[PDB]
């Protein structure tokens, strides 16, 4: 549950993905996958890629990042009233790639190192503050659909 004020810092931020969503949606995936590699055996059309220069020079990685960040940003801008957006992600995550909750913990995560990491000194803690408890907000419902499923 988010604020008016927070929702707005969330959605002042996301301004900065969708000036570049390509080279943030890499850098997310990249992160995600360098930090843990276990991620990267879940998708086999990047289980591929060896090294981080593959992962940096393949182009359907940058696709690939473009589809998540601008499904995720739909979502958020729903402002939480998002049920109809976040149940075929949730159950297609589930039932057909079988992705944990703990996985999406890392790229929520990976998302705040990436926001830092390209706009260092202009991601103040208010506005981290804020798109983490977006970004839990949209785990959390996950969750409960996956509790709904059985699925671990
Ligand atoms: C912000 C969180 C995420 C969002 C918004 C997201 C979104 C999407 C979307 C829109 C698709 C294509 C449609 C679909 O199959 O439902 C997709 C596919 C997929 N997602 Fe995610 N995803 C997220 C996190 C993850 C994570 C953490 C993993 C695994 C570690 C993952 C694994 C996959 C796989 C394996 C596919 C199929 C890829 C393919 O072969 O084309 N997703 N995701």
């Amino acid at each position: 549950g988010l604020s008016d004020g927070e929702w707005q810092q969330v959605l002042n931020v996301w301004g900065k993905v969708e000036a570049d969503i390509a080279g943030h949606g890499q850098e997310v995936l990249i992160r995600l996958f360098t930090g843990h590699p276990e991620t990267l055996e879940k998708f086999d059309k990047f289980k591929h890629l060896k090294t981080e220069a593959e992962m940096k020079a393949s182009e359907d990685l940058k696709k690939h990042g473009t589809v998540v960040l601008t499904a995720l940003g739909g979502i958020l801008k729903k402002k939480g009233h998002h049920e109809a957006e976040l149940k075929p992600l949730a159950q297609s995550h589930a039932t057909k790639h079988k992705i944990p909750i703990k996985y999406l913990e890392f790229i929520s995560d990976a998302i705040i190192h990436v926001l830092h990491s390209k706009h260092p000194g202009d991601f103040g803690a208010d506005a981290q503050g804020a798109m983490t408890k977006a970004l839990e907000l949209f785990r959390n419902d996950i969750a409960a659909k996956y509790k709904e499923l059985g699925f671990q």
